[PDB]
């Protein structure tokens, strides 16, 4: 309450506590911090979306993520689109993104794992998923989180679009398909090396500001900035990252749990019985976070080295914590 506005002044830092949050709001970080995101940055006059419109929208999403699943419920959501629109603030990015594309990258990241079942895109297809079925194996739970973001804008009373122009919707959705696609991990390797070729030929205004000529270059920055937001656990304060690594483990055994009870194979990492919490962490950073977030920092320079430090210090804690 008191302690609500306190935690809401780190709003545009990365050292916000969104655990916090979660504690003063009756348990609606997404609401909560979509609402401080939106206020912040004035979307709401911009775009013409009434208060109440958008709070019930909000509420309705928040509701359709689940709380029985350990990490990937409403609190993850909260997290990527306030990591998300730190990220938008960056320096080298300042007068780069029209506001239709600010909107549409924290929309993403707000509804970007909306309804998911706490088990992977691998699991839906070996177990026969109506939803593996559905969307024929390929980014199963991605294609399904958008499918539900957009279909709780149908009824009036939650179309915070309502207002925009029917070209500015078009491109809205467009970036917002494009962007939730992209946190699919089976694309991290292409998305990767595509930023790495961006970074290459990197250009500037003299200003230390980025030169992005048209969608082409603006979309692939959004894409993989969500999915740093998204994969960003790590570069957070030591006490956030191991909170954040204890939830996605309790996702993981139970995973490896599930798949025990019915004699398929059990993925090293979701094996309880056998896997390391430490040295997993150490390989994520080694393999994924830190070639991912060292290519972002090269990108945005030096506007990502505290992050970049916090990362190899939070990757030593996790080192030195294994024999
Ligand atoms: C804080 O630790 C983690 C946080 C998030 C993730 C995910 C990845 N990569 C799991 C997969 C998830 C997805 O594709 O649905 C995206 C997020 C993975 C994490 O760690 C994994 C499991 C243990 C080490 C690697
Ligand atoms: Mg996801
Ligand atoms: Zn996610």
């Amino acid at each position: 309450e008191d302690h609500l506005a306190k935690e809401l002044e780190d709003l545009n830092k990365w050292g916000l506590n969104i655990f916090n949050v979660a504690g003063y709001s009756h348990n609606r970080p997404l609401t909560c911090i979509m609402y401080a995101i939106f206020q912040e940055r004035d979307l709401l006059k911009t775009f013409r979306i009434s208060s109440d419109t958008f709070i019930t929208y909000m509420m309705t999403l928040e509701d359709h993520y689940h709380s029985d699943v350990a990490y990937h419920n409403s609190l993850h959501a909260a997290d990527v689109a306030q990591s998300t629109h730190v990220l938008l603030s960056t320096p080298a990015l300042d007068a780069v993104f029209t506001d239709l594309e600010i909107l549409a990258a924290i929309f993403a990241a707000a509804i970007h794992d909306v309804d998911h079942p706490g088990v992977s895109n691998q699991f839906l297809i070996n177990t026969n998923s109506e939803l593996a079925l559905m969307y024929n194996d390929e980014s199963v739970l991605e294609n399904h989180h958008l499918a539900v973001g957009f279909k709780l804008l149908q009824e009036e009373h939650c179309d915070i679009f309502m207002n925009l122009t029917k070209k500015q919707r078009q491109t809205l959705r467009k970036m917002v398909i494009d962007m939730v696609l992209a946190t699919d991990m089976s694309k991290h390797m292409s998305l990767l090396a595509d930023l790495k070729t961006m970074v290459e030929t990197k250009k500037v205004t003299s200003s230390g500001v980025l030169l992005l000529d048209n969608y082409t270059d603006r979309i692939q920055v959004l894409r993989n900035m969500v999915h740093c937001a998204d994969l960003s656990n790590p570069t957070k304060s030591l006490e956030l990252y191991r909170q954040w690594t204890d939830r996605i483990m309790e996702e993981f055994f139970q995973q490896g749990d599930k798949e025990r009870e019915r004699g398929m194979e059990i993925s090293p990492m979701c094996d309880k019985h056998t896997a390391s919490v430490e040295k997993s962490q150490v390989g994520f950073i080694d393999y994924i976070v830190h070639p991912l977030w060292e290519t972002w920092a090269d990108l945005v320079q030096p506007d990502a080295q505290d992050i970049l430090d916090t990362l190899e210090d939070n990757r030593n804690w996790y080192q030195s914590m294994i024999p």
